[PDB]
């Protein structure tokens, strides 16, 4: 995440660490005991999900490790243009809880007039290096007019724009499958956007949590 800052110690209980081969991969989301939401494109053989991490540099009492039992990636997601970036992990058991390891509720309402948000990630930061200490930043919702100016015939339904015109704070590579956060609720996943980094111009695109309700609850049915 560009042009953020550290995270309270506190605000992200919801946030997942996605590793493999012994690095992390991409942030995720709990949005169930049994349950984290991420990007189809995290997709690896042998992911490993972390909960109640802060600092990725320090052994914190709080953090618990499970393997992953199953990965159910939407099956419409495409590669190429990111349409439907979503992917369901199963934990092998369910996660323990406390003021540290909390799920976070989705948002079903499309139309939700709550623009300011929060996305958070150990993605790459503004210096072009990976942080111990996970980020923060506020950004604002896009209109999908503006969001499809920007990235004319690459925008799909299943997308939602988020960016900051003031200091272009974004989420960038390492970040994906992390929550973009608006009035306490999932709106959505860190996908994809501007290469390098940065929202001023060109907003950041996350898939549009909304629209897959019925997709994940049948899901975890
Ligand atoms: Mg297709």
């Amino acid at each position: 995440l560009v042009h953020g800052g550290p995270c309270d110690k506190t605000s992200h209980p919801y946030q997942a660490a996605l590793y493999t081969s012994g690095h992390l991969l991409c942030g995720g989301v709990l949005i169930h005991p049994l349950w984290v939401l991420t990007a189809a494109h995290c997709k690896k053989p042998n992911l490993q999900v972390f909960l109640g991490k802060h600092n990725l540099r320090q052994r914190e009492s709080s953090q618990e490790q499970s393997s992953v039992v199953r990965a159910v990636i939407h099956p419409d997601y495409d590669a190429a243009s990111h349409d439907q970036d979503i992917m369901l992990l199963r934990l092998a058991r369910p996660a323990k809880l406390s003021e540290l390891i909390q799920p976070l509720p989705l948002e079903r309402d499309c139309s939700a007039n709550t623009t300011s948000c929060h996305i958070l990630g150990w993605g790459k930061t503004a210096d072009g290096d990976f942080p111990d200490t996970i980020q923060c930043a506020y950004i604002h919702l896009v209109s999908r007019e503006e969001c499809e100016h920007a990235y004319p015939g690459q925008i799909t339904q299943n997308m939602l724009c988020a960016g900051d015109e003031k200091y272009g704070k974004d989420s960038c590579q390492g970040d994906s499958g992390g929550p973009l956060v608006c009035g306490d609720h999932l709106r959505g996943l860190v996908s994809w956007g501007n290469i390098p980094c940065g929202s001023k111009e060109k907003p950041g695109v996350y898939t549009n949590v909304c629209r897959y309700t019925n997709w994940i609850q049948k899901t975890i049915q």
